[PDB]
């Protein structure tokens, strides 16, 4: 079978659609090489796409996984409501789950795979709902643990913690929102965030104050995408209603909302215990969330893999080849 990555719009994939739990989600299906062991749902971050995931859904079809990956909530053909409380990892991870029991059953068992904020779904998919994640893995992302309290993230860098937080400020304003509209935007804005740098090495985006819009007339077209998967992230980011980054961005506005929901948890529901398998694939360049902030996440295992590629923060892309060489041993050995 052809296992190289995902071409924009590729034949050896489904796009459909399906409508869960009140929102149309479009997504990707990738189906298997022979009689499927597993179906894996992979889920991307921010401000990737179903798309996010070229290398490893073929190469995942071609170990005889039925692969099923979501655009999400905000993200091109999927919805976003303009309800804040959709966009909690909380109903997201009841999402995941709606959508995995429409492909396998109510009673079925998936292999979840996510990335970035999609990461810190499938930790809380596979907490809120372990009936149903056989093996759970995250790149780069690693397990936070419950929110216990509530504390606005300007209070939280103004006192010099979670410095490498700093960019959602800005990104949860009206700013990134308000001056990325359009293809034009959307399209420079992408070389920022795949990284693009301009004519004097002027980044498109710092971990400090997000998206810098005065280079980002300047950047060049990125290392990390082609022209190709450039325009294939602005077509389909231009799918959402003007502005369109309003869903995509809505992902960093609810850190109160998830505070309810795991001070709830927190204090009422279950420990954060994890007795299903589990893969971690640590980026090391990954400036947006390091290595080290991984820290104390065995503590909440029963049998967690460690695994870590020389990458940046885009490590399914970069670093691809090695990542799908990581999950597949992993898979392998951990469904048996
Ligand atoms: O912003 C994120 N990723 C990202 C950042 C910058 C990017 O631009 C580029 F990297 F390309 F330059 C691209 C993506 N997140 C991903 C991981 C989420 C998981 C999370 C949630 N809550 C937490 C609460 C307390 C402690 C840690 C927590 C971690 C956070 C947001």
């Amino acid at each position: 079978m052809d296992t190289s990555k995902l071409k924009p719009n590729d034949p050896r994939v489904k796009y459909e659609t399906k409508q869960i739990r009140g929102k149309t989600y479009s997504y990707i299906l990738g189906e298997p090489a022979g009689p499927k062991l597993e179906t894996v749902v992979l889920v991307h971050g921010w401000p990737d796409m179903a798309f996010g995931w070229r290398h490893q859904i073929p190469y995942l079809m071609s170990l005889g996984f039925q692969v099923v990956a979501p655009n999400m909530l905000g993200y091109a053909g999927t919805d976003a409501p303009r309800d804040l409380s959709q966009f909690t990892l909380k109903s997201v991870s009841a999402d995941i789950a709606e959508l995995a029991r429409s492909f396998v059953g109510q009673d079925g068992q998936i292999v979840l795979g996510g990335h970035d904020w999609g990461g810190a779904v499938v930790w809380r998919t596979a907490y809120y709902h372990p009936e149903l994640v056989k093996a759970v893995f995250s790149v780069c992302t690693p397990l936070h643990p419950l929110s216990a309290e509530y504390k606005p993230l300007e209070d939280i860098v103004a006192a010099g913690h979670m410095l490498n937080f700093k960019y959602q400020l800005q990104l949860k304003g009206p700013d990134v929102e308000a001056r990325i509209q359009g293809k034009d935007m959307l399209r420079r804005f992408f070389r920022a965030m795949f990284g693009g740098r301009g004519p004097n090495g002027e980044a498109g985006f710092s971990t400090s104050d997000g998206v810098h819009f005065d280079v980002l007339d300047k950047i060049g077209a990125p290392p990390l995408l082609d022209e190709q998967e450039l325009e294939y992230y602005v077509e389909q980011y231009a799918l959402q209603e003007a502005p369109e980054l309003r869903g995509p961005l809505n992902w960093y506005r609810t850190r109160e909302l998830n505070a309810k929901d795991e001070m709830d948890r927190a204090k009422n529901g279950p420990p954060l215990r994890f007795e299903m398998p589990a893969l971690f694939v640590a980026a090391s360049k990954d400036n947006a969330l390091p290595p080290a902030m991984s820290k104390g996440m065995d503590a909440f295992y029963k049998d967690l893999t460690r695994a870590e590629v020389d990458a940046t923060h885009w490590a399914l892309t970069q670093a691809g080849d090695e990542v799908n060489r990581v999950i597949g041993e992993w898979l392998n050995k951990a469904l048996g």
